[PDB]
């Protein structure tokens, strides 16, 4: 009949942007030039999310792909969200532990694959194909958290004992998070059906605010970030 999802859509959008407003303005008041880089890019993470929860509130970025012989609705926009700021967040990780500028690229690599293949499983009508490429993202996915996990770690552990274990921290939050986006989406409106869409706006939208906002605030507390 209507859209039951739109409430999710719409408290999304209030917390991206009660967190992107709190990031602009304690960004701006800090002189730190090294605390400053972190900040624009956190800052941008929440702005961008806001804008792409904020059109999909307004109905934009959704779409109706055919499979398993239904009409299905999804929300495309997602993914343009999440191609920028998931990146972005490795960048603030990568930075906290003084990655080689060449895992960096990897990461965004990775990552780039990741959405790309979440997304055309997502507007692939062949049902059986939707799962391949799931798969395919879920492993991009997997080499990520296993580069932050291994490699990232013994980086920090070069760095004094602050910033090491406000790493593991963000680390710890990004491993437990992002490793549910799979499982959401197999079960979900995208994938299985058995979640209804509703519920898995729901269930992205909380891991969402908390991989950035959670992020953000942990992060941008921390003394970690100062030069
Ligand atoms: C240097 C010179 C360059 C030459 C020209 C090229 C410039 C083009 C830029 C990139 C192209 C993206 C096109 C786009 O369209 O973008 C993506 C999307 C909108 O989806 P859709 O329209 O197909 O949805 C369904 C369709 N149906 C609802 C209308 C029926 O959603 C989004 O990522 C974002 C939506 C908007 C963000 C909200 C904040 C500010 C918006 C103000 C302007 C809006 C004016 C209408
Ligand atoms: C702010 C958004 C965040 C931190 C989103 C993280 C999302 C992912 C790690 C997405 C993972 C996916 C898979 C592993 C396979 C299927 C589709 C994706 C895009 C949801
Ligand atoms: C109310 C919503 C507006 C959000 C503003 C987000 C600011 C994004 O961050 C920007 O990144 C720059 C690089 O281009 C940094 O060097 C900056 O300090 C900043 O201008």
């Amino acid at each position: 009949t209507g859209r039951p999802e739109w409430i999710w859509l719409a408290l999304g959008t209030a917390l991206m942007g009660l967190g992107t407003l709190y990031f602009l303005v304690k960004g701006m008041g800090v002189s730190d030039p090294d605390a400053k880089k972190f900040y624009a890019i956190t800052t941008l993470v929440a702005a961008i999310a806001f804008t792409m929860f904020l059109s999909m509130l307004l109905g934009y970025g959704l779409t109706m792909v055919p499979f398993g012989g239904e009409q299905n609705p999804i929300y495309w926009a997602r993914y343009a969200d999440w191609l920028f700021t998931t990146p972005l967040l490795l960048l603030d990780l990568a930075l906290l532990v003084d990655a080689d500028q060449g895992t960096i690229l990897a990461l965004v690599g990775a990552d780039g694959i990741m959405i790309g293949t979440g997304l055309v499983g997502a507007l692939t009508k062949v049902y059986s194909y939707r799962f391949v490429w799931w798969a395919i993202s879920t492993a991009a996915m997997l080499y990520i958290l296993y580069v932050l996990f291994f490699g990232f770690t013994s980086k920090a552990e070069s760095m004094r004992p602050e910033v090491a274990s406000t790493f593991k921290v963000l680390r710890n939050v990004t491993v437990v998070l992002w490793s549910a986006y799979p499982v959401v989406w197999l079960i979900g409106s995208e994938g299985a059906g058995i979640v209804p869409l509703n519920i898995e706006t729901l269930l992205f939208m909380v891991l969402d605010v908390s991989a950035k906002v959670g992020f953000g605030l942990i992060l941008l507390r921390s003394r970690a970030i100062f030069g």
